[PDB]
Parts: structure tokens; sequence; C-alpha cells
């Protein structure tokens, strides 16, 4: 998820691993976490200028050749350097199951593709116009035009709406993509604007917040304040960020966020930013009932019901009725059930940091001072 930076995180079923460019070394990457493939597969002496991560893989932009070099255990992302030839790339961005690479000016041809992408349902060349930056969602990638600074997205739009609902006309300084939404900092005034049919935008942007950079998970978004350089995170199923430590940059996994401290002496910190819950779909609509929800199901809160309800329509015929959704069975890799499924909420998951002894190699989301 997100864009290229000095730090990156892999996430998903294979574990959670934080990779960072060591400035004390020759811009060589060093990783740690539960995604063992993304730790020990890292190139041991390949100088890199940037990093980006996805579901079980991390890709770096080489210094020498300025081409993508990927490692990890994602079946849709090839290990090593993809079939590029002579092209060179300005930036990288990794989604769940795909990598996108913004071509350098020297490798760009007029009226031709600006981005090369590899991955599931994403392998090909895209936007036929120069872009400044690129960012990747779960199943899509976005970018800002060099001409008018307006955003454009490509890929699978299902569940997000980020391609058609893109604010073509607003000019952005930078944009970051979450799992099903995109947030950006406006060029004029540096306000934060987001789009995409996601519960990460259920409450909206924190009032009066000016950020320098943004990162986003599946259903959450974090930002660094302009002055204090302190993190401010919001979104779905988010618990009440480290308030003390200022950061120079952030990076977001699917359900955790890591930050490179502004002070180079202090080590990296990571914290959980939520957990997945079963939500009603077209195929699994959920039971509208006037009575409390039966065992094994929970009453979806009225706030999210209104958010998931179409324009000018109620989700259940009788608005007072409870919408009962099946309780989630289990937690994703690295997390364990912290709270049981009640009649009012789904089961809550937290990252299992109990097996973090010496030479245990636990999740990257468990690293605090
Ligand atoms: C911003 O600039 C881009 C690139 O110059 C524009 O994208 C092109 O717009 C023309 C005119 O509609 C289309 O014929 C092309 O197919 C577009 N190219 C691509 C790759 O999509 C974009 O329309 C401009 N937007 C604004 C608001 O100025
Ligand atoms: C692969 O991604 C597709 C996205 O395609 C885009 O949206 C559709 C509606 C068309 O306008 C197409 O030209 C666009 O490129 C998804 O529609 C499709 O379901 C995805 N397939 C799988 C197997 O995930
Ligand atoms: C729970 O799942 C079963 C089987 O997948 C389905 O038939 C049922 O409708 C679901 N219950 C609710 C309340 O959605």
């Amino acid at each position: 998820l997100g864009s290229m930076n000095s730090v990156a995180v892999s996430y998903g079923g294979n574990g959670q691993t934080l990779c960072s460019l060591r400035a004390d070394k020759a811009n060589v990457v060093s990783c740690f976490g539960s995604d063992v493939a993304s730790v020990y597969g890292a190139p041991p002496r390949l100088p890199l200028v940037g990093l980006t991560g996805g579901d079980g893989f991390v890709c770096g932009l080489s210094m020498g050749s300025r081409q993508p070099y990927c490692w990890g255990n994602n079946i849709y992302v090839e290990a090593g350097v993809p079939a590029v030839g002579d092209r060179h790339y300005a930036a990288l961005s990794a989604g769940d199951n795909h990598l996108c690479a913004l071509r350098q000016s020297a490798s760009y041809v007029a009226g031709g593709p600006a981005v090369d992408c590899w991955g599931y349902n994403m392998t090909g060349s895209f936007i036929n116009a120069p872009l400044l930056s690129i960012t990747s969602g779960s199943f899509f990638s976005c970018g800002l035009f060099a001409a008018n600074f307006t955003p454009v997205c490509w890929g699978d739009e299902t569940g997000s709406g980020v391609i058609s609902t893109a604010p073509k006309g607003l000019e952005f300084n930078s944009i970051t993509a979450g799992g099903y939404h995109v947030c950006g900092i406006l060029q004029n005034g540096q306000r934060t604007f987001c789009w995409g049919r996601s519960l990460a935008l259920q409450d909206g942007v924190p009032k009066g917040a000016i950020f320098t950079s943004l990162v986003a998970g599946k259903f959450s978004t974090c930002g660094l304040h302009k002055d204090t350089h302190l993190p401010l995170c919001w979104g779905f199923t988010l618990p009440n960020m480290p308030t003390n430590v200022p950061f120079s940059a952030l990076v977001a996994g699917d359900y955790f966020v890591c930050g490179l401290p502004l002070t180079p002496s202090l080590p990296q910190q990571c914290w959980g930013s939520g957990y997945p819950v079963t939500l009603p779909t077209g195929i699994a609509p959920g039971m509208c009932s006037s009575l409390p929800c039966m065992s094994g199901t929970y009453s979806l809160s009225a706030e999210v019901v209104k958010a998931l309800a179409a324009s000018g329509a109620t989700l259940c015929p009788n608005p007072t009725d409870n919408l009962c959704i099946n309780c989630s069975k289990g937690c994703p890799s690295g997390m364990i059930e912290s709270v049981e499924c009640t009649s009012t909420a789904d089961r809550q998951c937290s990252y299992d940091c109990s097996h973090c002894n010496h030479n245990a190699t636990c999740s990257a989301a468990c690293y605090n001072p």
C-alpha cells in the first residue's frame, strides 16, 4: 500500500515485516518481522533508493540501474528484477498483489505509457501521459499528472470506486492510497481531501489538520502534522498513535502503521491501526430483525449501516430493525482474538506480541521502545 519511501512494510497472511534503508550503510536495506521471506530474501548489498511493500513482498528501487528489485513470497510478484530491458523508473508503489513503476523522463515516450505494472489483474502499461508520483491501493494504483496535478487511478475499482469518483479537477501536492480509498494533500491551502466508497471516510478528515505526508491502511489513514511532525490517525475500527515521538516519515500496512523517527538515534515504532470485520455485501446481506441478534451474529452499528446504505435508501426496510451479520471466525495471521463477538460488535483482533522473546521473530507491529 501507499508510495515509495525510505521505509516499507509487508503485510498479510505471511506475516508483517518492516524494511528500512540504512543510512549508516550504503543505502542497504535491513528488515525484521514475522514475514520471514521479506526479511531474509532482502538483497544483502544492493544499494536502494526507495522501498514499497505489499501482501507478503517488498520491492526496492535499485540505485545503480534504477530498476525494481523484489523479494518475498507473493506468487503474483516475481522475485528479482522484472522484464524491463533498458527502461529506468522514478518511483515504485506496491499494492496487495501488484507492483507499479513510474518511468523516468528518459525512459518515457510522448503519448505513450508512463507506468509499468506487474501483478494479478494489473500486468501491463498504463496512463498515456506524464505523471509526477504514484501510489498503490489494494487492487488499484493512482497517480498525479505532471501537467495539471489532478489525480487518476487505474486497475480494479470493485468495492472502492476510486477510478470513476476521482476528483478530476482538484490539484494535489501528494496522494496516498489505502485499501479502498485515496487521500491527498491539496496544492492550494494544503487541506486533506479523500475519496472512495470506504468506511475509512465514514467520519471524514479531522477538522483543521494540515499535514506534510499521508499514509493509509485498508480502512484507516494517518498523517504527520506540518509543525509538530506528530501522527494523527483516523478511520474504521481504529482504537484511541504514539502521541510523544515525532516522525520524519510514516508507512502503513493493512492493519498497522510504522514510523521512522525524526531523531535518527531513536528506533522505529509500529502500532496496530485496526482489524478486519465481516460486513454485509450483496451476496451476504445480513438478517434484518426487530429482535436482538441470535447467537453467532452481531447487530451492526447504526453509524456504519447508514454509511453502507445507498443514496436515498435505507439498508433494512424498517430503519429501526437490527442488521445481524455473521461473526467473524478467527483473526488474520499475526493477530489473535482479544474480545469475543458480542451481540453489538464483531470479534476484536490484536497483534499477538506475547511470543516476542529472544530469537522469536514476532510481528513488526510489536516493536516499541
Ligand atoms: C490533465 O492532463 C492530462 C494529460 O494531459 C489529461 O488527460 C488526457 O486528457 C485528454 C483530454 O480529455 C484525453 O484525450 C486523454 O485521453 C487524457 N489522457 C489520459 C492518459 O487519460 C487530463 O484530462 C487533464 N485534466 C485536467 C482536469 O486538466
Ligand atoms: C480485474 O479488474 C477489472 C477492472 O477493470 C476495469 O473496470 C471494468 C468495469 C472495465 O471498465 C475495465 O475496462 C476496467 O479496466 C474488474 O472489473 C475485474 O472484476 C477484475 N477481475 C478479477 C478476476 O479480479
Ligand atoms: C451466515 O452464513 C451462512 C452460510 O454462509 C448464511 O446462510 C447466513 O445467511 C449467514 N447469516 C447472516 C446473518 O448473514
